[PDB]
């Protein structure tokens, strides 16, 4: 039985060695979390994409003896209410709906990246440029006034980040951010809007809708997955580019490989921790290294499976050029990232557009000089400085 936290800490976007020795041989690992009994841990792309995806998991069934790093959503949904959430959901998360954003990111990154240029280097990444991108997006989904960008960012921050700040200040925010959005959902049912947000409240499955409070809670999700989420990928992501300065290179040589970089990048850059939450089995599983019993849980980062040399040719090399890449950082399956359309285009605009913008771009202080966080949900860079 494998103790996780393995011993070790890793630096910056280092993945812990124990993991591609498990891969290799502990396919189906017995670990032990802080808490709960014991489960299994899975390294391999097909079995990560199966503990991920297969409906013989749950999400929702979860329990005392789950195994678990810490003492509503639909992340935490099975089918079929999951089905049914998903359906609605997809009557506002549409190819053509989000597509037709392009533009308006264009302009939104272009008008932060003039404050910046303004202002001079050495800028910071995270603060001034990935976090401000990644708000304004999630508010013009919710229909959120321009003037209180800075209320949701930090509302988001303080549920989000739940090693600085209280269970007291958490229950706050929450309920600060769940006033905030009644209100939105109210004015929504009086008149039709047309912002995402609005589009959730009209949208109907035969006579079936969303509720006021599955409405609230998914406002909720959306900070956290479509924020939070893309402004940390977002920072990883360019530092890992400005720490591979070749492959930086290749990508001002040869533009047009900036959407296979966005996808390598997207395989290659940690966000998480590797471990992810348990899933429980209903059923048995036959998995590469032995079978699952129904009752059992297992933990299955997509981290891992992305760095699985049986799916991708020398995995743990940042190569943009890859053509192939069925990577898992949006998931498969039925859960599969409802917003993957619009974070692909968030992550195009803002590495392009800094890019562009900046030919000598480059970290501010050595490697050896970037202070990384240690808490919370999310790998990321405390300050991430640039020059150009
Ligand atoms: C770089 C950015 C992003 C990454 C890496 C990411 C990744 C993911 C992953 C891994 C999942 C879970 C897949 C699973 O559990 O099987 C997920 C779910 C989700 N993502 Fe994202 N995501 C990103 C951005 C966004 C954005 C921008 C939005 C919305 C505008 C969004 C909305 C969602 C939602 C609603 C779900 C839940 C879907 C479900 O459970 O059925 N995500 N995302």
């Amino acid at each position: 039985v494998h103790i996780y936290p393995f011993e070790g800490e890793v630096d910056g976007l280092e993945i812990h060695p124990k993991f591609a020795e498990l891969r290799e041989t502990d396919p189906l690992a017995r670990v032990r979390l802080p808490y709960g009994g014991e489960g299994w841990m899975v390294t391999r792309y097909d079995d990560v994409r199966a503990a991920n995806s297969d409906p013989r998991f749950s999400r929702a069934q979860i329990g005392e003896d789950t195994p678990r790093t810490t003492p509503d959503t639909i992340l935490s949904l099975d089918p079929p209410e999951h089905t049914r959430l998903r359906r609605l959901l997809s009557k506002a998360f549409t190819a053509r709906r989000m597509g037709a954003m392009q533009s308006w990111l264009e302009e939104l990154f272009a008008g932060l990246l003039d404050g910046v240029e303004r202002t001079g280097h050495p800028a910071d990444i995270v603060r001034d440029l990935a976090q401000p991108f990644t708000i304004a997006v999630i508010c013009r989904l919710l229909g959120v006034p321009y003037e209180d960008r800075g209320r949701f960012q930090h509302w988001s921050e303080v549920i989000m980040s739940t090693t600085a700040y209280s269970k007291e200040e958490a229950v706050s925010a929450d309920a600060s951010i769940r006033a905030y959005l009644a209100d939105l959902v109210s004015a929504r049912r009086a008149a039709p809007h047309d912002d995402l947000l609005g589009v959730l409240v009209s949208a109907r499955d035969d006579d079936d809708r969303l509720t006021e409070d599955e409405l609230i809670t998914f406002g909720v999700t959306l900070l956290v997955a479509g924020h939070e989420t893309s402004a940390h990928q977002l920072g990883n992501m360019v530092y890992a580019l400005l720490t591979h300065e070749d492959q930086l290179s290749l990508l001002r040589e040869q533009p047009e490989l900036l959407p296979r970089a966005v996808e390598e990048l997207l395989r290659f850059v940690p966000l998480g921790n590797g471990v992810g939450n348990a899933r429980i089995a209903l059923e048995d599983v036959e998995l590469s290294g032995g079978t699952v019993r129904a009752g059992e849980g297992v933990v299955a980062a997509a981290v891992n499976a992305n760095r699985d040399p049986r799916a991708f040719d020398d995995p743990d090399r940042l190569d943009i050029t890859r053509e192939k890449n069925p990577h898992l950082a949006f998931g498969h399956g039925a859960h599969y990232c409802l917003g993957a359309q619009l974070a692909r285009m968030e992550l195009r605009v803002a590495i392009g557009g800094l890019l562009e913008r900046f030919p000598g771009l480059r970290l501010a202080v050595p490697a050896d000089q970037v202070e990384w966080k240690t808490g919370g949900l999310f790998r990321g860079p405390q300050r991430l400085p640039i020059a150009w």
